[PDB]
């Protein structure tokens, strides 16, 4: 079944029915009027950040992801517009600490204040990449508000209760990552994955997905996509 969509729910309503229990939800009417929703085009991102060095993750379309450095202009040029030869992702980067002028175009969701951490310790990451970027099925150690700004993203969510049916890697460095290709699972090797229930959604611009702490999430970009994630506790 699908992730429920709620429009500007109260802090208490979000705290009691989702944050505390750990239930995913899509929040509407919250970030749809953030400045990023009208300003951030490729033309705008180049003007404000084109000459800045950003980390980019590259990988083949069972291959393997390496990490390099290049200017935003370079990234867009040879991973977004010019019929890219490989997949490049400006992923998990604190672009807004590097570029404060872009931090004016977003805010911190008020729902974060319901956490036991400090606002200064919230990690804001930019996920800027082309159609086709795919995360592995994985779980993070903090709460997360995934704000979609450009394009859409298909996202699958498995509860932490389903960890057994997701076959996590046994190396400590990857114990938070699933061995299973979500959208083409090897059921002969990972049979328990087939009967694991899940939530799914297509996250579209203006929307915020609340990924509870340690909720397994799988993300695939359907179009040219720019997402901003808020990791908070
Ligand atoms: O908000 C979140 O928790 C979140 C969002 C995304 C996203 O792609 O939007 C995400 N993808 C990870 C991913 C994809 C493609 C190559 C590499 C990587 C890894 C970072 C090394 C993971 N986590
Ligand atoms: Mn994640």
């Amino acid at each position: 079944s699908t992730v429920p969509r709620l429009h500007r729910p109260s802090l208490q309503h979000f705290r009691e029915q989702f944050l505390v229990p750990g239930r995913p939800v899509i929040l509407k009417g919250v970030a749809d009027h953030w400045p990023c929703m009208q300003k951030w085009s490729l033309e705008y991102i180049q003007e404000i950040a084109g000459c800045r060095t950003v980390p980019v993750e590259v990988g083949s379309r069972d291959e393997e992801w390496s990490q390099t450095l290049m200017t935003v202009n370079e990234f867009i040029s040879k991973y977004i517009v010019n019929e890219p030869r490989d997949v490049g992702y400006l992923a998990q980067h604190q672009l807004f600490d590097q570029i404060p002028e872009l931090k004016q175009d977003i805010s911190i969701p008020d729902y974060c204040s319901l956490g036991d951490g400090e606002e200064e310790e919230i990690t804001i990451n930019a996920w800027f990449g082309p159609q086709g970027t795919i995360s592995p099925l994985h779980q993070d150690p903090q709460q997360n508000f995934l704000v979609q700004v450009m394009g859409r993203k298909y996202i699958r969510l498995y509860s932490p209760q389903e960890s057994g049916a997701l076959y996590p890697h046994d190396t400590h460095l990857l114990h938070n990552t699933s061995q299973v290709d979500v959208e083409n699972p090897d059921l002969e090797k990972f049979p328990k994955f087939a009967k694991a229930p899940f939530l799914s959604c297509i996250l579209s611009p203006g929307e915020i997905l609340f990924i509870p702490v340690k909720y397994w999430h799988y993300v695939r970009a359907l179009d040219l996509s720019f997402s901003v994630s808020f990791w908070w506790s």
